[PDB]
């Protein structure tokens, strides 16, 4: 049987006329103000090794690639899949930028051994650019062989909707769910121009089932309540969804 693909994703409920859309971004970034445990679960859970020695692989969209400020990408201990029309163009500067985060990475190392830090190893850092979402699992699985980890499809809306597209394999979904809270009992929405490709499959659970806490937390490596949970102006909760 085929390695499982996890699509990892943040949605806001925008109701609409004929339904709910699950917002998803706005203007190439995120369409709320910094949810602190929105990200370092999502930090967490995708680089949270499956066993010794593996490294996990993120695919990515080139404009969420692009959505994380520069100096922070490609994401530290994860391998960074690119997925682009203009591989030359884009490699060369994923090169350069890679190179850049290598070289903050190295002076910490070396900063954390001059302190008399506990070294360990860990997963390791790398980005590479694929021509789609089959050559990127295609490409990182020859690259990497053993020591990959596990694989995400972190976003954004293009190729999420190729990730469900694929041909059968297990996809699940693990949802983060944003909501602001109510001022005098209403609850106002967020604006987003960019939205998670399905929506009422996953709300009416057709042709989706949604899991249990445990079976979230037995995908991610941590513990899952699925309660929501006060983040300043918002709540959040963490649901999976399965495909039947
Ligand atoms: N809330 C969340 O959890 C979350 C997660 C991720 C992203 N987002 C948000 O979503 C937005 C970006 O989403 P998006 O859908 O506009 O962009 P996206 O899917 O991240 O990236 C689209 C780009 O990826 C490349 N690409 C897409 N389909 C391809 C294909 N079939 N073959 C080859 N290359 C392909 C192309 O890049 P080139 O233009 O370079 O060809 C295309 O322009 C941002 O607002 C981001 O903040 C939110
Ligand atoms: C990265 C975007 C795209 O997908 C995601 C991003 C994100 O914002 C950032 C921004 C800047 C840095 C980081 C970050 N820190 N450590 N690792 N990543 C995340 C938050 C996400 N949350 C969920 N639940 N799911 C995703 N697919 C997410």
């Amino acid at each position: 049987p085929t390695n499982p693909l996890t699509l990892i994703v943040a949605t806001t409920p925008i109701p609409t006329r004929e339904k709910t859309l699950l917002g998803i971004g706005l203007n190439g970034t995120l369409p709320w103000p910094r949810i602190k445990a929105d990200m370092s679960f999502f930090a967490r859970v995708t680089t949270r090794p499956p066993r010794p020695g593996t490294t996990n692989a993120m695919i990515m969209g080139r404009k969420t690639y692009d959505s994380v400020p520069k100096s922070l990408r490609p994401l530290g201990k994860r391998i960074n899949v690119i997925v682009t029309r203009d591989v030359e163009g884009v490699s060369k500067r994923v090169a350069e930028e890679l190179k850049e985060k290598r070289a903050k990475m190295a002076a910490a190392a070396a900063a954390a051994t001059s302190a008399g830090e506990n070294k360990e190893e860990g997963p390791i850092t790398d980005a590479i650019v694929s021509s789609g979402l089959e050559a990127a699992l295609e490409d990182v699985e020859e690259k990497f062989k053993g020591g990959l980890g596990s694989v995400f499809v972190i976003g954004g809306a293009e190729i999420y909707a190729t990730a469900l597209g694929l041909g059968g394999r297990p996809v699940r979904i693990v949802m983060t769910n944003v909501e602001k809270k109510g001022v005098d009992g209403e609850k106002a929405v967020f604006e987003c121009d960019t939205f998670f490709p399905i929506d009422e499959e996953l709300l009416m659970e057709k042709g989706w089932r949604k899991v249990s806490a445990e079976e979230v937390t037995e995908w991610v490596g941590e513990p899952v309540s699925g309660e929501w949970k006060d983040e300043g102006e918002v709540r959040i909760q963490m649901v999976g969804y399965e495909r039947v």
